[PDB]
């Protein structure tokens, strides 16, 4: 008898890519109740980095899911770097993500940031 | 009952740490396949 397996998990947070490719903003679903439970180390792997993880590559250019022995993984991160986006409604980024959009072309409070450049020229 | 022991991987994704003070770039050459049974902590986390 190992760590036992526990209970299984009811969830609220349960997240769904419409389009497999296009990331984040109102394309996504968060669906009816599913309950997670107790069963093998994969669905208590990816309990620990749900659909929509956040991981990196530091080291090789091997894909995330031949090492750690779970999942799908294709690199993020392109052409950015580390920044919150916060629940803030009042800032200008922090609130609707750059591209992101509702159909007045705003995202409304939400994620997926963008922007940036190294420099403009004054 | 513990969640099931399940199967290992097979696995391109270990790279040695090879240059230890280099990068993971820098130098290192993916470690061949190794595949991790279910066992005890280490290959259950580590993994």
């Amino acid at each position: 008898l190992y760590v036992s397996q526990g209970p299984g998990v009811d969830i609220s947070g349960d997240v769904n890519l419409t389009d497999f490719d296009k990331i984040g903003w109102p394309n996504v679903e968060a669906v009816q109740s599913y309950q997670r439970a107790f069963n093998a180390v994969s669905n208590i792997f990816d309990t620990i980095y749900p659909i929509g993880t956040i991981y990196e590559n530091a080291v090789n250019p091997n894909n995330p899911v031949t090492y750690m022995g779970f999942g799908s993984w294709k690199l993020f991160g392109q052409g950015k770097v580390l920044v919150g986006w916060n629940e803030d409604i009042s800032d200008p980024n922090f609130a609707l993500n750059n591209n992101d959009l509702d159909s007045g072309g705003n995202p409304s409070h939400t994620a997926g940031g963008t922007g940036g450049s190294t420099s403009v020229t004054l």
